């Protein structure tokens, strides 16, 4: 399995690293034939080359199975032209690989409920994969505009965009537990309605698997109330952002959570959290995220599910044996990392 | 004060005359001037005279100075020509009104933190008033269609639109906290610029309120983490449904929250709860959402807002003292009552 490894700026290498020891760890496990090469990206792309994804890099990426990435950004970069921005390259990235599918999973580890805003009692058992749909809908709609009067978006999709992003949904439900929630407001809108109709015709392929419709609205109340009877959720572009922001709250730390983008080109998994600069070097960053997303690469670039379970189950155990710092404990990534190996067998 | 009292169905007219019990109280501790009529509204008009809005009912809330609706809807008349139904009858209401604000408060009572989905140290304190814009946006934006290729909606805002809720809020804050929040999506969407921009605009002639603008997403995000932090918020039509529904449920009970919608004619204030019929008569029925849609009624429809929060003190002591059955308590309708009277004076 080839991987292209994009460390990044700030915490990015510590913690990228901390994940490829145990994606080594595995390899010598299983003999996974894991081949990775790592090159320039955001920061340090910029600092070295005058762009945050250079060619090298594409092709990089281009070549690779999938893309481990580790964290990019810095006040360094925040005052330069935006087409050299770390945050423009990241977004060139998705292009290239015509990534139109964004995996957000929340879940709430057990024995870590204290953490999450909700009550125990609620905030138990709680393991959400919301899917959005990355490259329609408002946010991209036309026409669209504005005047001293007036201001008008368009929310709009085509049979397509809908069909291909609801079955990385169901295939990924396939992985868990088979069970998918379609998000629309097709009781109002006609876009929902007919969001409503083709992800109802592209299930009849999937006879596996359960599938649900809800409203926005009703969806918003339900993630609050009982989070932990949801599996996999679809949805659009600005249903999904938002949807995504909610469900994130509910472990209680922004920490600890992975993302994927999925399409027809190399997937990219990356950690949620920022750069942050001030800690770079110092050890103590926690490379949970890093390792979660290694974790999903397992299970959604190469299907290799009960392997990202093992690597799921070991970074449980590890948060409650060795807490990083951030979870009230004080293991540096190293100590940290070294406990989820000791799970890992 | 003139009072058009439309009861409605199922626990409507029990629920209602809690309400009128305490107004009535007030009334000769204040002498207010209280004068109000009951008019048949609801499944009760559709069996009485055909239709659920008929006109001397029309002609009464055009008379008055407020509304007072209890509970309309029932098994009986779901199964009838949408034009003659008492939901219908409800739509026509706001209509003949001009109301272009929909009021939904969430508050979590002292003392019964227990009851919501959050933990006790976050749901403490909130108290929290959604405005959301009902006129306008893209459930009601054109262009609009649907084909078997492609749907579109239309999200479209004028600024009269946006300058009418934005001022609703701003009086509506000066009689709380004196502090707004703009909810929108401005970095993105050309409407949310604008939303902003004008709402900036308005805000220049309320010098005594604070306003702060927040994107969509984030502040899903802080009505689950931090939602005690916030006042008055308002926003767009499908933004304000969301969030009105996400902050519904904070309390952890929808039998105690009321609704108030605010316009250019009578203002209409109502308990959120449906009719729940098969209760009808026992007695039973808790009647907070009813007599906080008065309380709600003396401060937006009269400006009594000391009355107001007077009788919001009143229930809030009364949960804690006689719970209604809903909170595990066995008190009926009448004791409830008895008991917010006990603390009106």
């Amino acid at each position: 399995m080839k991987v292209a490894v994009l460390p990044g700026d700030g915490i990015g290498p510590e913690v990228t690293e901390a994940a490829l020891k145990v994606l080594r760890a595995l390899d010598e496990a299983e003999g996974l034939g894991l081949a990775y090469e790592v090159f320039p990206f955001g920061g340090a792309a910029i600092d070295a080359f005058g762009e945050p994804f250079p060619e090298p890099t594409r092709k990089g990426v281009e070549e690779a199975e999938a893309v481990l990435l580790g964290s990019v950004g810095g006040p360094k970069w925040d005052g330069l032209p935006r087409k050299i921005r770390p945050e423009t390259g990241l977004l060139s990235l998705r292009k290239s690989q015509d990534l139109f599918a964004n995996l957000r999973p929340a879940k709430v580890f057990p024995g870590l409920e204290r953490l999450s805003p909700l009550k125990e009692e609620i905030a138990r058992g709680v393991d959400v994969l919301i899917v959005r749909e990355l490259t329609g809908g408002i946010y991209f709609g036309e026409p669209r505009g504005m005047s001293e009067a007036e201001a008008w978006n368009t929310e709009r999709y085509s049979k397509p965009e809908v069909e291909r992003v609801a079955r990385v949904a169901f295939e990924g439900a396939r992985k868990r537990r088979k069970h998918v929630v379609s998000v629309d407001k097709a009781n109002v809108l006609e876009v929902g309605e007919f969001w409503r109709k083709t992800v109802e015709e592209v299930g009849r392929g999937y006879p596996d698997v359960a599938l649900e419709h809800q409203y926005v609205d009703a969806m918003a109340m339900h993630l609050v109330r009982s989070p932990a009877r949801f599996d996999v959720v679809v949805t659009g572009n600005i249903f999904g952002d938002i949807l995504s922001d909610l469900a994130s709250v509910l472990p209680g730390s922004l920490g600890l959570l992975p993302s994927a983008s999925l399409g027809r080109g190399t997937p990219v998994f990356e950690p949620v959290h920022g750069s942050a600069p001030d800690i770079a070097g110092k050890g103590i960053a926690n490379p949970t995220a890093a390792i979660l997303s290694a974790a999903m690469m397992l299970e959604h670039a190469f299907g290799l599910v009960e392997l990202a379970r093992k690597v799921e189950d070991a970074v449980a155990k590890a948060l409650l044996e060795t807490p990083p710092p951030d979870l009230g404990g004080s293991a540096g990534t190293e100590a940290f990392t070294a406990t989820v190996l000791r799970h890992l067998a």
